[PDB]
């Protein structure tokens, strides 16, 4: 039975070995913070608008000035290769095959590059830095092979404390690679190409990273930038004021701060606070979540592990079939709510409850 | 044991196949709504009026300005013949003889016409419009064999995704029949008389009824008319507006959007918007649930599942049970409260948890 | 192990029949009520007043202007005879040693009279009318025996409905009688004397007591007169108006109505309004139950299953224990909480959660 | 499985006997009390500030005006020595190491002086008083062995209702002496000499101790003086006012007063108030705890079961360990939440729940 999410989750869980099971479902400390982002959804409810024509409804919604087939992305996912082979090259092609775009992690297991040359998508790349002078070369690397848009994670300045991962002793599967850092050259030897090296051999990002070093990345890349990782109105509008086109507000699915809040707390303040396109991630499962954020503002929603339950379970064909049953789940809610075009979603088909 | 509903539903579940109890009980998707219908309840508690003199009470009623034993109805529910044999007429001579209203589903498995030949109560007429030229069919088919009350119902646009009757893979019982919709004619070749053999060949209602079509069925229509399905007092009010004698908020019994508000949550407030009646169905199980209603100002509840669990269990006289068993509730709840004659409620009867 | 209340509930249930535990134990309906009953203490927490002299403490207190040992009293249950031998005088003895009233029920084992001969303690009679000739002659017949207060009960106009005694076929004990209708003679042929034999032969109150009949009540019995059963201010500030000396906020505990407000949700506003006396029942089991109603203003409470728990478990000796652990409970949360003079508890010393 | 306090938890119930665990991890009466003290802390979720340069740390701290290396202490805890071997000088030994505080309790195992000599770390003594004369031999004993603080614990006027304790017969490990009460003499005839033997020979504080008798130690004690044990922002203010330096809200870990409010509950309301040192304790495990504690204006969190795992588990070497791991929790926390120096935490990170 393949019938909604959950449906995949449960069958990735039987496929995985148990160590890449929880890697993929754990979350930060004890999992209280999965566990708020998954409740939150329930302080809303829908008042539907009855007696409207339903008969002709519309998904396509416009991304950044960009329209796509639906307000969805699979959002940027690292070690993809771990959950299938070519995990990412199958999320990107179902993304593709559903008009929708796909980010690319800094932590992908096939190369800027590869993608971009196996995969005629919407591909956005997702940006950790680790080096300036690295994160340089990857960006500019996305620019020169057609990515369209640039997504840098702040929220991962030290390792979120996951202890299934500390229980099983999770080690990077052997077979598999951080690709975008191959290559990075060695041998020279001085300041940096030591500096580089010793970071690379460190499973730290640059923590020092702030506004400062954001408009040296406004700077650098000419398409649009979003920034994710944003757990408050005030946050979103300085990346605005900073030069951001948008931004993701997001807690990394509760896998880096336990008691951080979900992003729904803070949405609809920040879209009205930054007035430009906020787009968010972080515990959606059904249609009705998605809906919900939607009718809040929220321009799109990525999605993290619900695509990824499609890839571990089956694969290209997994993530095909997920995206299949949320774009039917997202139609068939608006339907019933009486909001035909995804684009007239508002606030007034909720209830706080 | 059979002393109230859930002892019948027990029952039910013992003697139907798992397949139709499913059918009976599922919800839509997470199932989170059938049971928000039934713990919004809890958000009152009584404020009984004591030394008040209840030896004389009275549970009689207008309903639409008609009176009637007590402020309920069996509502309608299609299929019922397959919970138990000739299942719609057994629930309407129950209802006749407990002195209610009996409401006729459009997907019943006996015609308007055979039903209204072989029951003298009163028999209201639920429709569903899959096609215009049919609905107009049933419509003046009710008017003609004397059902005195048509209500229009609003909430299947599209269909439900009710998750039990997929991983059965549910299908009508093949010894049942949409009995209302036998001899609409074939072989005619031409726009209509295709245009609507393929909407009988298409389990989809007409997505495209609005308020425009509301207008049409009012003026088709010469008695009292209700319009089902409403989950806020725009809505409610807007129905009044355009004609309806009064509506019935009600979220189709958690079946089709699992994320609906209780109808519970906008009652008062559709009360207060429109003053006309507003009846409520969805979630009602004990008499403490209906008086809360009636005290919210509600004009009478519809019961759905409570009479159906009669029905499977033990056929007509199992509703006759379940029937007896909640006028007894109700009568002895309104002794319990200090108001003797049920018209006589009041939110003052009640506490806000 | 016997340190708290719920240690003699668990010893009553093992030492008791199933039938008579569920007598004992059980609510109406659902059992939300008495779960409620619970539940609400955990709305105020304490806030202790430190370095307060707690070396010298006093739980005495005055109850209707009589003072007595601790703001306690045994209140009135019936057919406590099922539970233990002699239950009544069990408990009327413990009551008594421990300085604190014991209230006899219209449907004890005992009579008003036997009761009176063989305990010198403060005992008050609690009356249910059933019969207004019958109701006089009992309270004639306490208030010639040296009962020194009234007190009627409101809240069982009718049955509740107690499905655990509809499971059990409940049926009063062979072996016990109510006492209190011995001897109303018979063979006596005209409407007394029928209207009344007819009313004895059924279960069932005076349903027509009002307001009215109070009046004629307070004229009969000249000391104190409370009236039992009340869930809101106004009625017990009616009360007050129509001649009573107090109070006492019950929902019968849990047994009548399910859905009925815990009355310490009124406790507050009915001492604030009334100005007079307000005692109150209904869910206390630890001492700190108890000291959040008096600290909100309530004059004494009453016990209910809590001290039935100690008689169905060890009888006389029971009780004695239990009121002995509640007392030593009580006085050690007096010194926790910084209020050495039980008279001095005020709503300063909670919070509200 | 070494990650967390849970963990050694865990491990320390593994190793305890039954009685010494209940006597450690119980709390009183129905234990309502421990469950809300950590509960409450879900009453806020944090709101990080991104793009912070959090690549240079800092936890150091002034408590009372003197800087330690983290605002951690490990709070007075009796029968250490019941625990681990010499589990006082454990627990002096590895808070010294982490560079923080210790308090010795009035019921250790191990001496004032003795410690004193066996530790050069910062020692603090917590003080009870049974009898004004002991009292102050202990309060003199400290100051002439280099104790730089006096804590006085005001929560156990009346010892509290701990029934597990009850259950298993708890009865003080025969090996185990409540050293600081060693030698106090005998013989000796007359009012005092005899006044206090009584009192030693009862396990009961002075509860006449009050805001006078404070005063009596303030005179007494030269250096910091803190009160413990306070539930309000009126009582702390009242502290300050009598000459202590600063206070510690507590509910004693739930060990004395089930249903007593979780200091957290009026931590910000007392540091607005008083304007001085509010140190806290009761129901902190994870970092996360700590931090909010700081965040609402904390001088210092002290720990007790915490540490008492670490001790139970591993001994000395335990307790490094939690205050390691607690180290590298907090400081993870910081960077996360985008507070570098935990000096400059503020309740702007915090969104109430
Ligand atoms: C297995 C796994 C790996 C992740 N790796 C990255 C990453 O490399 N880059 C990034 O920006 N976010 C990363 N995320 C966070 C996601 O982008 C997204 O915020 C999160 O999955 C949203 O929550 P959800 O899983 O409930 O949908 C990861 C999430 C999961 C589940
Ligand atoms: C088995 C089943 C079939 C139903 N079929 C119909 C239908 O044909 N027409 C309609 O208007 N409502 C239909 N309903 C909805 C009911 O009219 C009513 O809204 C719902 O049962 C109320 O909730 P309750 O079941 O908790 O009482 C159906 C409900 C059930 C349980
Ligand atoms: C077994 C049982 C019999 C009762 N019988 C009577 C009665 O005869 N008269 C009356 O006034 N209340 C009666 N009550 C109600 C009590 O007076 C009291 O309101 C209730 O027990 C309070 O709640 P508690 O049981 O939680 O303490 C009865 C309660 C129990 C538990
Ligand atoms: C086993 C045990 C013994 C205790 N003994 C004392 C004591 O002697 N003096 C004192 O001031 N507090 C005493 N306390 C209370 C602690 O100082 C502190 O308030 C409490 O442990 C804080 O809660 P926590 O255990 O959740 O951290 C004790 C606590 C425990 C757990």
């Amino acid at each position: 039975n393949l019938f909604n999410v959950e449906d995949y989750r449960k069958l990735a869980q039987k496929r995985l070995p148990k160590m890449v099971y929880d890697y993929l479902e754990g979350g930060a400390e004890d999992e209280y913070g999965v566990k708020h982002n998954r409740d939150v959804f329930q302080q809303w409810r829908f008042k539907p608008k009855r007696l409207v024509d339903v008969s002709r409804r519309s998904l396509q919604a416009e991304v950044l000035g960009k329209r796509q087939s639906m307000p969805l992305l699979i959002g940027p996912t690292g070690l993809n290769g771990a959950l299938w082979p070519k995990g990412d090259l199958a999320l990107a092609r179902a993304a593709t095959k559903a008009g929708i775009p796909f980010v690319l992690s800094t932590a992908s297991n096939m190369s800027i590059e590869d993608l971009a040359r196996q995969c005629d998508g919407d591909l956005w790349f997702q940006l950790y830095v680790i080096h300036r002078e690295i994160a340089q070369g990857m960006v500019l690397k996305a620019l020169h092979t057609g990515y369209t848009t640039l997504v840098l994670t702040t929220d991962v300045a030290v390792n979120g404390y996951r202890e299934r991962d500390l229980h099983n002793r999770f080690k990077i599967p052997p077979f598999l690679t951080l690709k975008n850092f191959e290559g990075i050259d060695l041998g020279k030897m001085d300041k940096a190409n030591l500096e580089m090296q010793a970071a690379l051999m460190s499973r730290q990002m640059d923590a020092s990273f702030n506004w400062e070093a954001l408009r040296w990345l406004r700077d650098l890349w000419p398409h649009k930038l979003l920034v994710k990782g944003l757990l408050s109105a005030e946050d979103a509008d300085r990346c605005i004021a900073e030069g951001a086109d948008g931004v993701i507000l997001s807690n990394h699915g509760g896998r880096q701060l336990d008691c951080a809040i979900s992003p729904m707390e803070v949405l609809a303040q920040s879209v009205a606070k930054t007035g430009k396109p906020v787009l968010i991630d972080s515990g959606f499962r059904r249609g009705s979540d998605i809906v919900k954020a939607l009718a809040l503002g929220a321009e799109a929603v990525l999605l993290g592990r619900a695509t990824l339950y499609g890839l571990a379970a089956r694969g290209e064909t997994g993530v095909d079939e997920v995206l299949t049953l949320l774009k039917a789940d997202i139609d068939r809610t608006l339907a019933q709510i009486g909001c035909p075009d995804i684009t007239s979603l508002s606030p007034d088909y909720l209830q706080n409850e």
